[PDB]
């Protein structure tokens, strides 16, 4: 029915492998499996998916995890509820996450500034559940084990590569991630 | 004497802060603290700064890593000295992560090859150290390992700005960083 969505993924991809600016909107749409003029209808041209794209996704996780929180019975599980939300970002979409790396900055500044905001208001949820588990935190020490954690998580990139993407793989690389940040949570509470 | 380095000193900051198109060269020396036209000498144009910055400092931490495995004890010294060694460059060189981050992509394709390979050994130097250590961890899993503490470390520029710089500040941020990279390093060694 709607070929646009189709379109979007193809862009995720293209975005993802080679730079924003070396991707041509021409061959968007034909490694995407679409029409050929009819991409020009709601798509024109390049900048246009990459803000959709962006400030589309940005707004979800900030929303998906401010309800992790909210529907969390306690704090304890509120953490890992966040956790596990987050991997499930970072290993599934590991395709915007290097398009976060790389070409924020060939984004709108209108857009540009909504995508910044909505990725610290998403920090400053986990400050929240970190902060209130462990009062003794001051906000800067939230913050940092915030952002330690999701530049651990976030690493993916660098290893969960096209010429991969194996289940067997996927689901290791969840076990040992989640291991690690769960234990980097908790030495980083006793150190101070 | 021969006011070089202080320009390379200047490019760093004010690459950080603005981005590396942003930044205009005639404005490198005039907030360096050096003379007019006699910068034109040594540093045309801009490019050739970025180059001699990042290619410079990625060989030697490359070198400074791997002189931590030759001159470690034994093998268990030889992981503390890399994360004390990283975390230096990390908490102490933190605008040039920043410019690794962004502007990697804006130098030319013999330097940029060439400060990928240092960046891909350096990570080698650590899979080496982390293999050893444990035999029972394969490829894939040493490297997800490595990957999964640098982006620990190097996500210090999303807390130390230049609002701030305060000494004990960064014992505290090194203390924090240093405690969970180790209790996260150990976490993967269990749960594999």
């Amino acid at each position: 029915s709607d070929r646009r969505f189709q379109l979007l993924a193809a862009a995720e991809r293209l975005f993802a492998e080679r730079g924003f600016l070396a991707v041509r909107l021409e061959d968007i749409g034909a490694a995407a499996g679409v029409s050929g003029p009819a991409i020009y209808r709601h798509f024109p041209n390049k900048e246009s998916l990459l803000v959709e794209l962006l400030v589309g996704v940005s707004a979800r996780l900030l929303a998906g995890a401010r309800d992790v929180t909210t529907r969390s019975a306690n704090l304890a599980a509120a953490l890992d509820g966040l956790i596990e939300f987050h991997l499930d970002f970072a290993l599934g979409e590991a395709d915007l996450i290097r398009i976060q790396d790389r070409d924020l900055a060939h984004l709108p500044a209108v857009a540009e500034r909504q995508v910044r905001k909505a990725q610290r208001q998403y920090v400053e949820v986990w400050v929240g559940v970190l902060r209130e588990l462990n009062p003794g935190l001051a906000e800067a020490d939230a913050r940092l084990m915030a952002h330690a954690v999701f530049g651990l998580l976030n690493s993916t990139p660098h290893s969960m590569k096209a010429a991969d993407s194996k289940p067997a793989r996927t689901v290791r690389a969840r076990a040992v991630l989640r291991a690690m940040t769960v234990a980097a949570l908790s030495a980083a509470d006793r150190c101070l």
